[PDB]
């Protein structure tokens, strides 16, 4: 891999000092495996029941020593936790942490492309992802998915197995793609609900996804985009074209509902067994019929915002390919690392399987490291 995990722990903080000088000076200046030994090594050792834990994604020897020092110069000044999500580097002492999951739509990176392929592509994607958290053991407290990613978090959730789960993306990419006929597409605000309503009103233009206070995006036919992006110019707010060839989250996609409601109603659907925050709903899901909720996801907006607020989580692991909603997430001032499942380069791998493991989530980083 190009990033290592390296992670250890021990009984309180001044334990936990003592342990991160020493590996700090095993660590100086070791070659590429010999610092592979030194991670797996810690891996076999520090698991179970770790009371204080570091983790860190790392590039090189001289990585790890940069991260010991933080963590070592953040417990010398008496502190307990630290999360930070962009280097890779986590923590706790006295955790758990409450840890959520986020799964992503499309829009997504394909392991514009057509909706019909990228859809079961990115589900594919994700179910390894939650095939990785099952060999963990990993306990988060819920979990929520964005467009396409409600199907995944409702497998993870026990509503749908996997098989079902990724012939339903199969189906739903196709009817997707079925369904419009006039030129359409979504155009991106940087505004917040309101804001993009005040422009829309009037135009036939919808809101279309809810990401937060200072990201809507609305969906249209091209003349009614066009309205809108007269409008945005006129009040100051900037106004991105995405490339995608469809309105999605709007009503063009109602032709969709017939193909769509045959596919989800033949399926053995379960009652979700773990929290779902719903981006179709924006309210925990609390005994839905899943064949109703997947019809109207089509054609209303993605509830993102509210569905993120809903979930309550001191850290935020995105479960499938890109790393989209942990942008998203860190927009509205919270905590998130991508496993980026399906991608060649094994970094968020690293980095999600060490907030993971600091956070309390996982109790055990040595799958890592087995069948190199
Ligand atoms: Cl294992």
């Amino acid at each position: 891999p190009d990033h290592e995990l390296v992670v250890c722990g021990a009984p309180d903080a001044a334990a936990l000092t003592g342990l991160l000088t020493r590996v700090r000076a095993a660590a100086t200046a070791l070659s590429r495996p010999e610092l592979t030994d030194l991670a797996a090594g810690l891996a076999a050792a520090h698991r179970g029941d770790v009371p204080a834990r570091f983790a860190a994604a790392v590039r090189d020897a001289d990585g790890l020593v940069a991260a010991l020092d933080r963590a070592l110069g953040h417990l010398a000044e008496g502190g307990r936790r630290l999360l930070d999500a962009g280097r890779g580097l986590f923590l706790v002492v006295g955790g758990p942490l409450r840890v959520g999951l986020l799964f992503p739509g499309q829009a997504a990176p394909v392991h514009p492309v057509d909706t019909a392929v990228a859809q079961p592509a990115i589900i594919a994607d994700s179910l390894a992802g939650i095939r990785w958290l099952d060999r963990l053991g990993a306990r988060p407290v819920g979990a929520l998915g964005h467009s396409l990613g409600e199907l995944a978090a409702l497998s993870w959730a026990g509503a749908l197995d996997a098989d079902d789960t990724l012939a339903l993306a199969r189906a739903r990419g196709e009817a997707m793609s079925a369904a419009t006929e006039a030129p359409s597409g979504m155009l991106s605000l940087r505004a917040d609900l309101a804001a993009a309503r005040e422009l829309a009103a009037g135009t036939g233009a919808v809101v279309a996804v809810d990401n937060g206070e200072r990201h809507v995006v609305v969906a249209g036919t091209r003349p009614e985009l066009d309205r809108v992006a007269e409008a945005a110019r006129h009040a100051g707010i900037e106004a991105t074209p995405l490339a995608v060839s469809h309105a999605f989250h709007s009503p063009l996609m109602a032709p969709a509902a017939e193909a769509l409601r045959r596919a989800a109603g033949r399926l053995p659907w379960r009652r979700p067994e773990r929290p779902v925050a719903s981006t179709v709903t924006g309210a925990w899901w609390a005994d839905e019929d899943p064949v109703e909720v997947l019809v109207r996801q089509l054609t209303g907006p993605v509830r993102f915002r509210e569905a993120l607020g809903l979930l309550d989580a001191d850290l935020l692991v995105e479960v499938g390919p890109g790393r989209m909603l942990s942008a998203l997430a860190e927009a509205a001032g919270r905590t998130a690392v991508s496993l980026d499942a399906g991608a060649a380069s094994a970094a968020g791998m690293a980095a999600g399987t060490a907030a993971l493991f600091a956070a309390g989530a996982v109790d055990d980083a040595t799958p890592f490291f087995a069948g190199r």
